[PDB]
DNA sequence: AAAAAAAAAAAAAAAAAAAAAAAAAAAAAAAAAAAAAAAAAAAAAAAAAAA
DNA sequence: TTTTTTTTTTTTTTTTTTTTTTTTTTTTTTTTTTTTTTTTTTTTTTTTTTT
């Protein structure tokens, strides 16, 4: 039907809403963006539920329970990691590009400031690991959707990809930001020659060392780039 | 004796028209929520008048 | 100069109306069947005409 969906959503908003630490909110939101893109009135309602749940402009104080959104946000792609990312992505196209006009631009400052501070708690982590490559991972999506939103901080993302461990998620760490490289050098304003010297030459310095899949990936990149 | 060609009514046959019916869809109505607009009211500000 | 009084603007609350949405019900155009009538065509005998 369309009444019980909405009846249904609506009662998990004041759910997600009213008593968080509740243990299924994982769940909760991997289902609401499951239905994304059923219906129309729906989309309406989940793009409006989903703007004022977390993409709000979240001022800068009391910066701990911002902090716990973005908990909140990385334990859910984390876990809906498994499945499928389209109809997190789907959503991602409908909220960037439902405001395309001026309108005052309420969404763009909040994602860019959702963005540089994962940036800083990646910073101050310093050295659980699911966690880092899970964020890691949302970086890598958030890339995908829109390029603009990580153009400053991609030098910085350099030292990472020179050398790291023969771990799983370390693997999963190699091959996402050979992804984010490719997704965002040509835009990147005015590069420095040599991080593009030294991206080459740690470039093939992991394939020579590594499994197959990363190296597939990363010379994409490398192809990209050239 | 012979023979050919043309008409007229009656008979068939296929296409179109006229009842008869069945079913999808447009319409209407009720409820109820959500929103929008308008009226009013409360507070803040800026000007004007007197001591 | 300062104190006291007036007026305009801004913003919030509320109430009535409007819009929306679904759902259920209803009644209508649409679609198919059957019939069946008409009209055209056909035939065959009759009539007309020719040798």
């Amino acid at each position: 039907g369309i009444s019980v969906r909405k009846r249904v959503i609506k009662i998990l908003r004041d759910i997600c809403i009213e008593q968080p630490t509740f243990p299924k909110i994982t769940e909760m939101c991997v289902k609401m963006i499951r239905r994304v893109n059923d219906e129309e009135g729906i989309k309406k309602l989940v793009n409006e539920t989903f703007q004022k749940l977390w993409f709000t402009p979240t001022p800068h104080n009391d910066k701990e329970a911002m902090t716990r959104k973005i908990l909140n946000i990385t334990d859910v792609v984390a876990a809906c990691r498994d499945t499928g990312y389209d109809w997190f992505e789907q959503l991602l196209q409908n909220l960037l590009k439902s405001e395309e006009d001026s309108s005052y631009k309420p969404v763009k400052k909040a994602c860019t400031q959702l963005v540089d501070n994962l940036v800083e708690h990646i910073l101050k982590y310093e050295e659980n690991s699911g966690r880092l490559v899970a964020c890691i991972t949302t970086l890598f999506l958030f890339s995908k959707i829109r390029p603009q939103l990580m153009v400053k901080h991609a030098m910085t993302m350099q030292p990472y990809l020179t050398t790291k461990c023969s771990t799983q998620n370390d693997f999963m760490v190699i091959c996402n930001v050979a992804k984010i490289l490719e997704l965002v050098v040509p835009l990147m304003e005015h590069p420095s020659e040599t991080f593009l010297a030294t991206i080459e030459e740690d470039l093939m310095k992991l394939i020579i060392k590594y499994g197959m899949t990363v190296v597939q990936h990363c010379v994409s990149c490398l192809g990209a780039v050239v």
